[PDB]
């Protein structure tokens, strides 16, 4: 018979499938994504932040800030005040000072008395302002999706449960790089990701969380097809001895050596039609990228689908991202299901800087100063 159920605090689980381009939903049958759509909300065009790389965009999701403000401007950075480098590829990400120009939402959540949990979310196993999420996993890409889900569900159902979870998975980004997003093999990995989403849905239902957790499924960026016929080779124009390459492609962050600034700029600007060379102060305002000492004196941006190689042996991948965030192929999926969200609703656009204000609203937190607007996304809510 129908009876009372104890009022639960509002809960949110944010899931990021890395590199899940907005239109991947249509490359193969995605019944579990479509199940969420039919019972939830879906935004066609999510404008993420420049540069359209993993660490800048995940930190935007948990701060509501543009990259010049939260300071995670790239996956590879050099901070001249710290005189230190940051590099994802070397797992050299744990220097707290690279993160401390902002405060991620899990800290704000916990300062309000709640508990947060993170299962491989970029930056969640880093000490920031002397704090971690209440529960987190040390980053390890080899941990299965099923084990990450198991931890999330354990934490949402613990003696002292979390109200806010973050779950992360490295596909379809990794395969998109390997084969290129135009490859028919992308169907296999997208289908697998849809199966993993179905596994998550099944476990949320089994744990009696499905109808009381607001599940948000999104990503950090998309992916575009590259080609060995679309390469810009810097050593055709520049003496490698006269600059340091802080980040390579498709946004080359260039630090000329002492006195070589005008040599480097003059040699590279207009050298190739698909490489736009900006002096820091000329960087487009719409990217909200330039007001930060981690933005190097010269930033050279390749057009969509072009690769910057410093020399003939530099890295090349059939898929890449990082390009202009106005480009549709850089845009991630966004869909959601839960008691706070409408059902079978589709909206054309959102800015990824708005998610932070949505999360703060759902959890009844006081948002720190940010660049998004709850009013832009209030129509997703029931
Ligand atoms: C990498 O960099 C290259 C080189 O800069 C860019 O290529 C240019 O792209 C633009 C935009 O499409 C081209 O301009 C358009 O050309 C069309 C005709 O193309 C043929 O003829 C020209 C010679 O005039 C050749 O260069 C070209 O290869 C083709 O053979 C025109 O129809 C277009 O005019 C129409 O659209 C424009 C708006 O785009 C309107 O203003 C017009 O009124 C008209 O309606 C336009 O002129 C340009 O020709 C290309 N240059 C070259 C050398 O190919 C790439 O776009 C860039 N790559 C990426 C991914 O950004
Ligand atoms: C994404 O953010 C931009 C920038 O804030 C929004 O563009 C502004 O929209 C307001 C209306 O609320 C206009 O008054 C401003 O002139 C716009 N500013 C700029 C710089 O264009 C945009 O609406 C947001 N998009 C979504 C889908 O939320
Ligand atoms: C994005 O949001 C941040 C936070 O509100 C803004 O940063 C502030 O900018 C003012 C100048 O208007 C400075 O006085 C503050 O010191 C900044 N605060 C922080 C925390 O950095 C930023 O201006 C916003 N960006 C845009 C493009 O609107
Ligand atoms: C700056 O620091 C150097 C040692 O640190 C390494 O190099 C810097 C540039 C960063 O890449 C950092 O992450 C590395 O661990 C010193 O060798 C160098 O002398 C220092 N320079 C000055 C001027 O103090
Ligand atoms: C990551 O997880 C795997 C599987 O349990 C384990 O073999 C490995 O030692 C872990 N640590 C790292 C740094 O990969
Ligand atoms: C390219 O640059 C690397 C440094 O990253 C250097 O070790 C390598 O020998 C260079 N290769 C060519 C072909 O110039
Ligand atoms: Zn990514
Ligand atoms: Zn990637
Ligand atoms: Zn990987
Ligand atoms: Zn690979």
């Amino acid at each position: 018979h129908h009876h009372h159920k104890l009022p639960e605090e509002q809960k949110v689980l944010v899931v990021s499938f890395d590199g899940f381009r907005w239109d991947y939903l249509y490359k193969v049958p995605t019944p579990h994504f479509h199940y969420i759509m039919k019972n939830g909300v879906h935004v066609n065009q999510v404008t993420n932040v420049f540069i359209t790389k993993t660490y800048p965009n995940h930190y935007t999701l948990v701060t509501g800030l543009f990259a010049e403000n939260h300071g995670i401007v790239a996956n590879d950075m050099f901070d001249p005040i710290l005189n230190k480098s940051f590099s994802l590829e070397h797992m050299d990400i744990y220097d707290s000072k690279f993160w401390e120009e902002a405060t991620p939402i899990w800290i704000t959540n916990q300062r309000a008395g709640h508990a947060s949990g993170a299962a491989m979310w970029p930056g969640a196993d880093v000490k920031i302002h002397d704090s971690f999420p209440t529960y987190y996993l040390p980053y390890n890409e080899s941990v299965s999706f099923e084990d990450r889900v198991a931890k999330i569900i354990e934490w949402f159902t613990a003696k002292d449960p979390i109200n806010l979870g973050f779950l992360y998975w490295e596909e379809p980004d990794d395969t998109g790089h390997d084969v290129g997003p135009d490859s028919p093999l992308m169907g296999s990995v997208i289908s697998d990701v849809d199966h993993k989403l179905g596994y998550l849905i099944k476990m949320l239902k089994r744990a009696k969380l499905w109808n009381n957790v607001n599940l948000i499924v999104t990503s950090d960026h998309g992916m575009t097809q590259c080609s060995k016929q679309r390469v810009i080779e810097l050593d055709r124009y520049l003496d490698k001895e006269h600059y340091t390459l802080i980040d390579h492609s498709p946004v080359a962050a260039i630090l000329p050596k002492e006195g070589k600034f005008d040599e480097v700029y003059d040699a590279l600007a207009g050298a190739h039609p698909n490489l736009t060379v900006y002096k820091k102060e000329e960087i487009p305002e719409r990217w909200h990228y330039k007001h930060n000492d981690r933005v190097q004196p010269i930033v050279a941006v390749a057009d969509e689908g072009w690769y910057i190689l410093q020399n003939k042996s530099d890295d090349f991948l059939l898929g890449n991202h990082g390009y202009d965030n106005a480009l549709a192929e850089m845009h991630p999926i966004f869909l959601a299901h839960g008691p706070a969200f409408r059902k079978n609703f589709t909206k054309e656009a959102m800015n990824s800087t708005d998610l932070y204000s949505l999360l703060c609203h759902l959890l009844n937190l006081t948002a720190l100063p940010h660049n998004g607007s709850f009013w832009n996304v209030q129509d997703l809510l029931s």
